[PDB]
């Protein structure tokens, strides 16, 4: 009863999953948090913390690795799937890793040299740990790789797009991408002959605009930074406004990078929390700053949904998804509240479900445009590229 | 026979207008360019550029104050009207000009530095001039005050709108309002009940999405440089980036700043040239960059109307305006067929007709949606406010 190992290899930290082939449903899920520093720990389903300390990559996963030999499960590792945040240009659909790979990915690594550095470091690891195991490397910008040229360029000189590669990427690939899918069919659509918009709403947040079955536009920018209001980060600003304010204060591009991705966003206009859940109760306690945040954070969100609406032929579907978007039946219905103009009506019996109902329409008949929830599943998505590629022969 | 004199005193320019009471029609128009440069000269009607050289905004504006008598005009001016770029919070309507007034654009002139000390500069120039005379000051940020503070939040720490003032104010106010108050005529529309996007596409590019009479919604942020991709302005941009290139490159925000503002847009993607007569040309001469510039440019455009509509409860109408907008067949047709997903079709007949046709319906019977082409008038709409204003006592 073969597994995939799925492997997110972030900067701070190393998470895992384990999927069943048979099921493609999580058997062990894991965390390595608090990466090199004194204190380093591994914590596995949440049962207990070893303090696996004063180690780095190699041996992180050298910990996980002992803990499924540990579960007799170490045999059983057909296919090892790793989550890499950039791939530029040249990756557009998930590869077989090899050396060729490894190099293409190095390449456009300083487009990402946080995230991307910490993804390779996981790779080699996974390949020393496991040499004769079969790997593969799924990207999050891959997806959106179908965008069209108008949709990508900034207005920017053109050399700072030939040179030095600054265009649209995009990101939450594999969730929009999975998410997509599993819309055609709980939508009973023709991909070929669709026009659908994803509002992936949770840790980061993006839209994508999917057309018969193609990225064609999304709220995300060369970083993770452009697009929609955030938990930490700001989404979308004047950079006039930017240099206005390194000029008022004194203050460092390194300074403002800092502020626009750890102290922006929902945190940012709150003073309070990055926290939905927190705000959602604070609004609902007389805040007006919270109140202002989610109202300003719902109002992005309708402005690129409908913005992104332009890059389809024909509106057919809006897909919530994400820890924002599966749960929060406020920011949904606001959202929606604010899409009118599109000719939603939201069936608030159906919006009331919690996230326990899955995969849901929540918009009533009259709608011109149907509504759902569609639960994303990132590692299933990972899974199922390995499991494919499994059958091929390299 | 009195007269109203219109005065957009920029940086670099005086430019002027002389409009009739009785018509509301231009009896006189100039410019005095290259302003304080060893060589400044002004152009009446164009006949003639007379070099008034070594010479400052006081001297200038003396210039064309007595090519007024020349013409003996001066005796007839009832009424002054400025063009101020920058009202902050403090201005919502148009303004008569007292000491109370002056020191009000003085207190939100660092959100404009380059433009409002140039403002102020012709308002003491015309209020030495002509000190009998009143004065009328016109806010080219005072109509999209009506703006919700979600939809003028940016996501960044509230203390940098609280205390520095760092927010959306939009621009093209006055044209923006013009248009919209033609559009209900022109369409036959009950203002208190509708929703128009305006598209004022030219010099800068704005658009605006206004209900019910109001501002709700608009493209440019606290800078002119917020919004579409434009002729020397990038537009839009991921900060993330802009921070990325400033550390790939070595460059200076102050660098940037210059590039986005002089280098960008239109003329950075093509290589060629800002001006869309030249592109339009080029691009149907197989010119592959200045086509990628205008497509680039039409998508940004056609994502902001889109984007906009969602500030709306109804979408009765958009609205072309602005050099590019009234004149530019290509573009409007492109900006529409993008906007299919609206229901939008369009009377290419109608779209056809050139600007001498004024203030046009250009889409079909079956669209959901009117498109129509009205010009922009923003010496009209000043010389409106300083009759009205006229009539009041203070
Ligand atoms: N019941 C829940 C669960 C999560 N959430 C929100 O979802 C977000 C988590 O998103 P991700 O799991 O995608 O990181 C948190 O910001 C949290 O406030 C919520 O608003 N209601
Ligand atoms: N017939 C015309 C006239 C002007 N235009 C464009 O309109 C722009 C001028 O806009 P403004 O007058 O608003 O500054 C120029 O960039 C020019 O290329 C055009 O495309 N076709």
């Amino acid at each position: 009863f073969p597994v995939v190992l799925v492997i997110n290899c972030g900067s701070s930290s190393i998470k895992f999953s384990v999927l069943d082939v048979a099921t493609c449903d999580v058997l062990m899920a894991g965390i390595a948090d608090g990466m090199n520093t004194e204190n380093a720990f591994l914590s596995i389903n949440g049962d207990k913390p070893i303090n696996l300390a004063h180690s780095n990559y190699e041996d992180a996963l050298k910990a996980i690795a002992f803990e499924l030999e540990k579960r007799d499960l170490t045999d059983s590792v057909a296919l090892i799937g790793h989550r890499i945040a950039h791939g530029g240009e040249l990756f557009t659909q998930s590869v077989i890793i090899t050396d060729e790979i490894i190099d293409n990915i190095r390449r456009v690594s300083p487009l990402a040299p946080l995230h991307n550095y910490a993804n390779l470091s996981g790779i080699d690891a996974a390949r020393h740990l496991f040499p004769a195991v079969r790997q593969v490397a799924v990207f999050d910008t891959s997806f959106h790789q179908t965008l069209a040229p108008e949709a990508y360029l900034y207005g920017l000189p053109w050399e700072y797009f030939s040179s030095l590669g600054v265009r649209r990427y995009g990101f939450h690939g594999t969730s929009h991408r999975y998410v997509s899918r599993r819309a055609y069919e709980l939508l009973d659509l023709d991909e070929k002959d669709s026009g659908l918009i994803v509002a992936h709403l949770g840790n980061g947040a993006s839209i994508c605009a999917v057309r018969n079955g193609q990225s064609v536009d999304t709220s995300m920018g060369m970083t993770p930074l452009e697009g929609l209001m955030m938990g930490t980060r700001s989404g979308d600003v004047d950079f006039g406004a930017m240099a206005w304010i390194a000029k008022e204060t004194g203050q460092t591009l390194s300074d403002l990078e800092r502020v626009v991705n750890k102290e922006s966003g929902l945190l940012g206009i709150s003073g309070l929390s990055s926290d939905l859940r927190v705000l959602e109760k604070a609004w609902h306690e007389g805040h007006e700053r919270a109140r202002l945040a989610i109202k300003t954070f719902v109002h992005r969100i309708a402005r690129h949904i409908a913005g992104h609406a332009a890059s389809l032929h024909r509106l057919d579907g809006i897909i919530f998804t994400g820890g924002i978007g599966e749960n929060s039946v406020l920011i949904r219905q606001l959202v929606i509240e604010h899409l009118g103009v599109l000719g939603l009506t939201l069936d608030v019996e159906m919006n009331k479900q919690p996230n326990s109902h899955g995969e849901r329409i929540i918009s009533a008949n009259p709608s011109q445009v149907i509504c759902a929830v569609i639960p994303t599943n990132e590692e299933k998505m990972i899974a199922l590229d390995a499991i494919h590629l499994g059958n091929v022969k390299a």
